[PDB]
């Protein structure tokens, strides 16, 4: 009856904040920042603040709802319940249907950085080692691919080399387009006590628009959309004419190549854009000579650079003069802005350059730092690898060794695990609207609503009578009303989880209450799901013939109920701890999972501590080697894969050096011109979390922004007979959408930009984005986009 407190990470970004949680009499009631977690310290946001409401939203599904039509399934018929078991016969059939009549390549999954750990490694399981199909993909496709085909390019291993401690050691502080005073506020804050507190500290923020991350900055910068890669060029240029390169560091540790350029936009092959393209969607490169490189980057002039991007000289020479000063530790930040954007890939590779030239970088207080947006992002969706080129640990299903390592380790047959790249998020919406796609379960995501342009593929695609698509939330969203079957899940605390955030920590949290109604865990969904499936239902025979002992075995037995998964006995788990999954299925099924995939990375730079060890911490950041989490990686003393003497080793690459990528600027897919008139930038704010779906169920979230509003210059309304309040029509080639006038919001962008959030779902702006992504990472560019307003 007095409340019970017990950690767990935050629910929402990517800051990761630990938090205890309040609980009496079977509900979430109270919820703090935990003192003793060393993300924030007690501290919290907005949204840290309200946890406890987001469960207990009005009509939380409690039950598997099934279009139908006078007692069985129909496309067009109404949402009406039906049992678990029935959810799983209509799932069953789909599924085995399609495989019959086009095979694994037209089923799919789309899944979540919001995914616990062991979520995303069983749904991995399922598709690549049960059903043979790739088809799995992520939210965070929309979100890190840029930045992990980014961090692969230069250093061969996924995820940043600092960590959040370089805060309160750094002399300068450069934002590269991340809102961070919104959109990591726990950073925010303490960057900001680390710049209040010191004065030789600067903070360089620039950004498309003004927002509220500009109060601290220094060196407040508005650039056009795109100039980014002209800046990042530009800065390069400068610390050679200043003769700042760091010989010793670029001697042993870098190398230098030229990236193919002239890339297209990552759309329908069809497209202008595409058909233009010399080298379309090619990543490859070529070993560079120093002088081919200076000679590069030299076209970018300190004059040129201040056309390209409209920021006056000076601001631009005193930023590249903190990246060129050798005494000032640098840390450079970036979200969206760079991930988000048809050239974030070069962006993130431009953006290492200048620390690598620098020998910035696997220092306290010093290093370039990929912000992570999602909870789990890293922990989930990177670390296990949910996409549809990955296996566990940066592994590659492209890779005849890697594939041989996990079928080895699951106990399948030799050649299971498929060698064909599955199709990537905006692909499956292009694939849907082709038929080719039949069976779709999303989980744990609001696709309908954060994927780009809705109208054209997915929309229409989900529509499509020849596609089954199934929607597994706790609210019926956007995606839950446009699909075909909705089953009802557990959500955050109603489970035992895992997230990992953007500095490596993974955090672990006990489940503390119970889901309403029949709502289960994605986690049960997916492993109850197995069992419906024989092997002879889908391996092909000559796979069977190699292990004949596995006949007549489900995937529930293959993958979840074997030996090594079931090692664990419940009685391991405190008595009154509740865990629905594992008490149910009558073995620790969280921690099997987890000791059978941190195997993997164990030993090979990756290494996750002992499943216990992360249910006792307020985290550990990995690798976790005898006992010690690691803050550094790539320098000598601070990761215990550096030899003595080596000063840095990026062991990613086989010989151990960083590469610089000599990159030019290209211009967005799409500008303003005459008519449609204005720039086009998307994203969220301080109190809302995405699609809303959860945070616009919190009342007082709700009351705080109740609706999405277009941010626009003064000017810019004025020239248009738009005041203040005023009802507005936003209009893209793709779609449009009806909005509220805002000239003296947070957020003020320059004349000739138009911001507007999507956690409105009234007001759906993925209407009109458009779906033109990075061709390597395959990740939409949210940001940019051309737009008119009517009245
Ligand atoms: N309150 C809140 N916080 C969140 C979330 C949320 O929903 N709500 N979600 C989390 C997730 S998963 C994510 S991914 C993040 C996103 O976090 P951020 O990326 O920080 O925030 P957004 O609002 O998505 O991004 C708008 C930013 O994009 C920049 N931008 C636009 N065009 C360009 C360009 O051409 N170049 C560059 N360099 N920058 C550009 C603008 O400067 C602006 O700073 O927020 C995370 N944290
Ligand atoms: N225009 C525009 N679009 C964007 C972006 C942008 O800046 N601009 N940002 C992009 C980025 S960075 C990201 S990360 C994506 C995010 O896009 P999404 O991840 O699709 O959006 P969310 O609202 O996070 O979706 C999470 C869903 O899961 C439900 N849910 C909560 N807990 C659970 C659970 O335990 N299990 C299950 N099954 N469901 C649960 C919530 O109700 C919610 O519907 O959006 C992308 N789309
Ligand atoms: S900063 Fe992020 S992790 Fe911390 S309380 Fe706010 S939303 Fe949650
Ligand atoms: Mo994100």
């Amino acid at each position: 009856e007095a409340i019970k407190w017990d950690k767990a990470p935050c629910r929402f970004c990517g800051t990761g904040c630990g938090v205890l949680v309040g609980t009496q009499q079977g509900r979430v009631v109270a919820c703090q920042g935990d003192p003793d977690a060393p993300v924030n310290r007690g501290l919290n946001c907005i949204k840290g603040y309200f946890l406890p409401k987001i469960m207990y939203g009005k009509d939380r599904l409690t039950q598997p709802l099934l279009r139908m039509k006078n007692g069985k399934y129909d496309k067009e018929g109404e949402f009406t319940p039906i049992t678990w078991d029935q959810a799983f016969d209509v799932m069953e059939e789909k599924f085995k249907t399609a495989l019959k009549e086009k095979g694994p390549e037209s089923i799919g999954m789309f899944g979540s950085g919001q995914w616990t750990i062991w979520e995303g490694y069983a749904a991995s399981k399922l598709f690549k080692a049960g059903f043979r199909s790739n088809n799995i993909d992520p939210n965070a496709r929309h979100c890190m691919a840029s930045a992990v085909v980014g961090f692969m390019r230069t250093f061969g291993m996924d995820e940043p080399m600092g960590c959040y401690d370089d805060i309160e050691q750094a002399d300068a502080f450069v934002l590269w387009g991340a809102n961070m005073a919104e959109m990591h506020p726990i950073l925010w804050s303490r960057i900001t006590n680390r710049r209040l507190s010191n004065q030789n500290v600067t903070v360089a923020v620039l950004s498309t628009y003004q927002h509220r991350s500009f109060e601290l900055a220094d060196n407040g910068i508005i650039f056009t959309p795109q100039s980014d890669l002209v800046i990042l060029n530009y800065i390069a240029n400068y610390i050679i004419q200043n003769n700042a390169i760091n010989q010793d560091f670029f001697s042993k540790h870098v190398n230098l190549r030229k990236g193919a350029t002239d890339i297209g936009y990552g759309l329908r092959p069809t497209h202008p854009l595409e058909k233009a393209a010399k080298n379309p969607g090619s990543d490859a490169s070529e070993p560079m000579s120093f002088e081919d490189y200076k000679a590069f980057v030299a076209e970018y002039t300190l004059e040129k650079t201040a056309e390209m991007t409209g920021v006056p000289k000076d601001q631009l020479e005193q930023l590249a003069q903190l990246y060129a000063d050798p005494n000032k530790k640098v840390i450079s930040y970036w979200t969206m802005g760079f991930n988000q954007h048809t050239r974030g890939v070069w962006a993130n590779n431009l953006v290492y350059n200048l620390h690598l030239l620098t020998g910035k970088i696997s220092q306290p207080g010093c290093g370039p730092f990929s912000l992570t947006g999602q909870p789990s992002a890293c922990g989930t969706a990177r670390e296990v690898g949910t996409f549809a080129h990955r296996l566990p640990a940066d592994m590659v299903v492209t890779n005849e060794k890697h594939r041989d390592i996990c079928e080895k380790k699951w106990n399948i047959p030799s050649g299971t695990i498929p060698a064909k790249i599955g199709l990537h998020a905006v692909a499956q919406d292009r694939a849907l609207k082709d038929g080719k796609l039949n069976v779709y379960w999303t989980m744990c995501t609001n696709n309908m609503q954060a994927g780009p342009n809705i109208n054209e593929e997915r929309m229409p695609g989900w529509r499509d009578p020849r596609n089954f698509i199934i929607v597994s939330d706790p609210y019926p969203t956007v995606s839950a009303l446009a699909a075909d079957l909705i089953l009802p899940t557990a959500m955050w605390v109603e489970k035992e989880g895992a997230y990992g955030n953007a500095e490596r920590r993974t955090q672990f949290w006990r489940q503390q209450v119970q889901a309403p109604g029949e709502a289960k865990s994605d986690l049960w969904q997916l492993v109850q799901f197995s069992r419906r499936f024989k092997t002879e239902e889908v391996w092909p025979e000559d796979l069977l013939a190699k292990k004949p002992e596995l006949r007549g075995k489900t995937l529930y037995e293959v993958l979840y109920a074997t030996p090594e998964v079931s090692k664990f006995p419940v009685s391991e788990l405190a008595e009154d701890q509740l865990n629905d999954e594992s008490r149910e299925l009558g073995f620790y099924l969280q921690k099997g999972l987890f000791e059978e995939y941190a195997w993997f990375g164990r030993g090979h730079g990756h290494d996750l501590a002992p499943f216990d060890d992360y249910h006792k911490a307020r985290g550990l950041r990995w690798p976790v080697v005898n006992g010690k989490e690691t803050q550094w990686r790539y320098s000598e003393g601070n990761d215990p894969y550096v030899k003595a003497g080596e000063g840095y080793k990026f062991y990613g690459k086989p010989d151990g050096k960083a590469v610089i990528f000599a990159l030019p600027f290209e211009p967005a897919a799409e500008a303003p011109d005459e008519e449609y008139d204005l720039w086009l930038s998307t994203g969220r704010v301080l109190e809302h979390w995405h699609t809303g779906s959860m945070t616009r169920r919190v009342p007082e979230l709700h009351r705080a922004f109740p609706e999405a509003v277009l941010f626009i210059h003064p000017l810019d309304a004025k020239a248009r007979d738009l005041r203040r309040g005023d009802k507005v029509k936003v209009v893209s080639r793709r779609g449009e959408v009806i909005s509220i006038v805002e000239t003296r919001g947070r957020n003020r962008p320059p004349q000739g930009l138009v911001y507007m959030p999507f956690f409105d779902a009234a007001q759906l702006v993925n209407k009109l984005t458009l779906d033109a992504t990075d061709p390597l990472s395959k990740e939409t560019d949210f940001k940019k986009c051309a737009v008119k307003l009517e009245k």
